[PDB]
């Protein structure tokens, strides 16, 4: 039939995918070659990696896929299709610590100057476009206190006013939120988090229209970043995005038990969690988002050392920065990432010395509650 | 002791690799991850892809190596890093086809503007040179003709005014030139063709300054193009490269043998290659490169339709437009690749009707020329 | 800690794994080696592999585990440690084809004396114990009607007669049964089923007594069967094991659903399934089971031509002989598998001619319904 | 055309593959699956593993082939296949380690008697043939002094006898010596070897008639070892029997120039390499190997303290026991691997105490060189 037609899941499963017909080999098959060979002068890929960008297509509910070596290069190599000297982007400020780097320094570097805004605000994205705005660009939920941005409203101002909307979906993943469905026009991932979801592939992706997708690929990844993905971390993603739904549903249960638990917890002051009824847009999370996402933010009594003495004193949340996987991960961002940073300048960064990150695992939630209680009470 | 003092063929065994510290494992793991975890919070890669740049990096006698996506990532993030809005570039003209239209359009549109000039005659870079240029970039030998750029030479002109110099070392290889010796400062590679060598890694490697080279990961590839190599086509490439010099040895055996085969041949009009005494420039060929590579192209007699019945007779040799495989491959740019190109055009692109590429592999000698003689024959 | 303390779906994702100690990697590396390293005369693995047999071993709450090519080669390298010429094996008779044929012929060509029973009845099995009987084998659940046999009462019978007992898990896996903690002395698997899960790997695991295990090392693999897993199967089968839980109670759930159905549908005589109240062993799985498993076998209306007629009629599930799959896979023994066989020996090998084999996968039941509803309209 | 009529480099290369039909790709794609599809009951691998095959029987000159989990998996799916209880093998005393314990304690458990031999004595062979003789077994050259053993003459007496020759070609290679062009009827090898070539393979390959192979494959492997190779890893040696030729030309080089050093080395007593002269068998492996070999033996003056402090001395050498890698790899078999057995015992199982045994690499001839006089000179 048409994979277009079933349900999520079935598409989670079947999307992209058929048996090689040569063969009948149900898996996709590994084609690790640089080298394709013609059979005529007169006619004369990647079927892997093919197989990879039509599945996120379809989840995404976009025309067309294409597959990159990060999810930098996703993000990269979309905005340096779109964007030449002498035009103009408005970007959220609340977003991904490299991809400010490259708009704040990369970008005007090449003539193309970035407004920085907070995104949930959609006036302030309004208020700074410009005859040469060629791109809106947001993140949603967005680092680190999970606050949200109305894909919906913000697509409307951004095509109102003749430009293009980017959303990184990566925190949420097709299965909790299709910004496509809300009019974005472009959807970029880190597939290394969870669409992948087992943290041993780096890679991206990028779905939209047939016609800025052939620019991304024969233009963006051809001529300007070269970033593509290997056949082998495709066929790796492939087989991570297999169990997406039923992994998303038990990090989403297990993250919505554990921010329950934080937000009982005397010792903790805070706890960001769009599941959460006090999250101030949690009704917008609710029609924006089928599910609340696995990640929590929370902020711990005592600021900076006692932040420091509970991640310390955790055993069965491992220490990384990174988020997505099926282990629980745990970041105390003052300390840790941007512990070279001035704490003024971290403190309406929206970073507090307190601040503790979450990626919640595949593990019993008892386990890591026990864990988190365990290591609270040490560092308090 | 230190991979540094040993001969050729051994540091390209050893080089950047040792057994396993921890398990003593002699090959090198294969880290296929993306999360790397920390002990602590004062106390908070990849192995695999260190293990290829540090390698690379002995064997062109340069401080570090920086692996990448593709072999176009390897020039884009160079060139990006060193370049911005307002600099300039000199480049050769006989130069890769993706490179063309990365300095052709997509540097011009970031302000970032390039004279492409005839890079055989030194006197022309100098000439092009300006108060902004930031960069000479060459390749040599060069397509399609196998023309020689003097490295030396191009090296003290461009740093007596300034500028630094890149060379792309794809076709020969660090076992068969070596341009950081020759006074280049920035090396880059396609490991694509003779480095991987078996027609089944897309990747990249840059190589220089150790301050160059952390300037092009925390910058170039992290900022600007996200273009990394994957651990497993790190771990893939490491164990091609093991073979580079048995393998360079017998390409340019083979190659040089099927070139006099072909000088003899009455229907074969002309045959470029450097190691037959009648290359325009024979002599600076054997004082710049220790053998003369794996890489012919020749005209047969009949223009675009004794091309075209040529490659149309082979059958032993492949089609492709690779280049550095273990197999034998050959092509007929102006039916196959620069078909859509207008006639004058290709003609002094260097690309007559009548030009066949071929990339020698390390098959019976005998055989491939068996198998040329046949087509040939056919041909005419 | 101790992983052997954590709960079930903490263990599936930690045990047998740690990050790194060497670099941080939190993904166990692929020590893709033969050759390891001594560093000296006095001190003169693998490290994956071990990982996997840890992790196993936890989970089937064994003291060790091995590895092995082939859930064939973990029987054999099992059994074959374990007898010699003149020992006598009681077995079930339902149990998989390629151990028939071990069991059958290659036992008895060795000096090794089978004795085929009905292991749904213990006292059958009792009945054919000799004093040189060594080792008591069964599978549960049972193809092709998904039979059961009661572990803790034949594991009691095996051992007052002095014999061990080895028990086949492949079907239901660690999550859903844990044949070593009913009494069993050896579990072997497939892991190509559930395991792994993916489709993609073809291995075996034994679980067991530390001193069984060193023997079944080696003797059995080492001076037997050869049969060692690839470090890299090891890698994809711990990759695979991640989502262990989360498939099976997926795989589960849809099932239930799934065979509710077909016992609901006029056209469909029979179906088997140990979820449903009329299994002729159902409180007995109910002990013995965690939940039902992702297998169901069904007969349909209209003997073999109808057999044939569904299975042609699907459009969503996938025509195989595999198991375990996020796939759902679905087959017809009678014409397909056991097509050479004479129909009255098939028909008490307990294979109907019409009847159906289906592995229940990921997908959407709403759709794997649908399919089979229409593809069941079609065939009768 | 047919690969069985090109050049013998040339068939390394191409032997068992061609492009993909389906999608042009040049390298054999990995079908790393477990599950092949049908289309219909009516019409209801691995083809990596099958080119594999394929193109070791054409190396071979037999008829098929068949890869397997090991070396050991290939010799005992081999001998088991062929031998039921009451059944006798005559096998050389002169062969690798754990073939013995397989041959001394495993096959007459099974009712499988073994006779052994000295196989360098014909005469040895023939008479210890029995009526019940179906297998007569070597290794040439063989551990630990490189004797050899005259194929074509054994070959005879078998037959004559009505036995099969089954020969281990593991050490040389088909590109050195091909046994059944000199009438064995079965080649046995450890990829893990030269064939493979790069030290991170575990495999084994068996060539042969068409009839027995198909007996080895349906019987052997499916009904008694399960020694199945991954398809991955069939990939790999795949890719790494593509520089056989000059892997093996160079490792011959080496170790004819190293061989020579030794021998011209006052602290050395013996040399045993079939390329010196005074080799005892010179002339037979002249006409019997196409090369010496790549392994050397050497007695070192002064015992096993001598043995011990040379191979702590070396510097380059690596201490593994692993044979046929890139890497030049050392071992002092009395000291090492047969230090638990009683010094008589080795004696004249041919290990003297300051026998050293040698894998020669592909590094630079003269860096080994100036490793080992090195490491001699401090060892005495
Ligand atoms: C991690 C991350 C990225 C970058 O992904 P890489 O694959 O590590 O480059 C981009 N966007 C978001 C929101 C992320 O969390
Ligand atoms: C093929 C080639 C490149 C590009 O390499 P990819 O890995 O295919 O991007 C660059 N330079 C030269 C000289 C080449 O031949
Ligand atoms: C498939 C299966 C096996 C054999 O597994 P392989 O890995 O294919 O050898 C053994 N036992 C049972 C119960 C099976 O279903
Ligand atoms: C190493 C070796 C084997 C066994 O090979 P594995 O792949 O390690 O089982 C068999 N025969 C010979 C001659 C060997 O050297
Ligand atoms: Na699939
Ligand atoms: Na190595
Ligand atoms: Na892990
Ligand atoms: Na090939």
């Amino acid at each position: 039939s048409d994979c277009r037609t079933y349900g999520f899941n079935t598409q989670i499963v079947h999307a992209g995918q058929q048996p090689d017909p040569s063969t009948g080999a149900l898996s996709t098959p590994i084609f690790q070659t640089s080298t394709f060979v013609f059979d005529s002068a007169e006619q004369g890929g990647n079927p892997t990696t093919d197989a990879l960008e039509k599945k996120l297509a379809v989840l995404e509910r976009g025309e067309a896929g294409l597959a990159t070596a990060s999810g930098i290069s996703a993000i990269t190599t979309t905005l340096l299709t779109l964007c030449q000297q002498g035009d103009h982007i408005v970007s959220a400020s609340a977003i991904y610590g490299c991809t400010h780097a490259f708009l704040s320094h990369s970008m005007p570097k090449f003539g193309i100057n970035v407004s920085f805004v907070d995104a949930a605000k959609p006036e302030e994205i309004r208020a700074a476009m410009r005859p040469e705005t060629k791109v809106v660009y947001i993140e949603t939920p967005a680092n680190p206190t999970l606050s949200l941005v109305d894909i919906e409203t913000v697509a409307g101002i951004a095509h109102q006013q003749g430009a293009l909307l980017v959303v990184d979906n990566t925190f949420m993943s097709p299965y909790c939120q299709q910004p496509l469905q809300l009019g974005a026009d472009i959807v970029v991932h880190s597939v290394t988090k969870y669409i992948n979801g087992h943290g041993d592939v780096i890679g991206g992706i990028i779905v939209g229209k047939q016609e800025f997708i052939d620019q991304a690929r024969f233009v963006g990844l051809k001529d300007i970043t070269g970033g593509c993905m290997s056949p082998f971390n495709a066929w790796l993603t492939l087989r991570g995005v297999k169990t997406l739904g039923i992994r998303m549903e038990r990090h989403c249960e297990n993250a919505l038990k554990i921010a329950r638990f934080l937000e009982g917890h005397p010792s903790i002051t805070r706890v960001y969690y769009p599941g959460l009824s006090s999250h101030p847009q949690y009704e917008l999370g609710q029609r924006q988002m089928s599910l609340p996402g696995g990640i929590i933010s929370f902020e711990i009594a005592g600021g900076l050392e006692a932040g420091r003495r509970m991640i310390n004193s955790v055993e069965l949340c491992l220490l990384a920065v990174a988020l997505g996987d099926t282990e629980t991960l745990i970041q105390h961002p003052a300390s840790m990432t941007h512990s070279p940073v001035a704490p003024e300048e971290r403190l309406k960064a929206g970073i507090t010395d307190g601040l503790i990150r979450l990626s919640v695992g595949l593990e019993d939630p008892e386990d890591i509650i026990n864990d988190l209680e365990h290591a609270i009470r040490k560092a308090t």
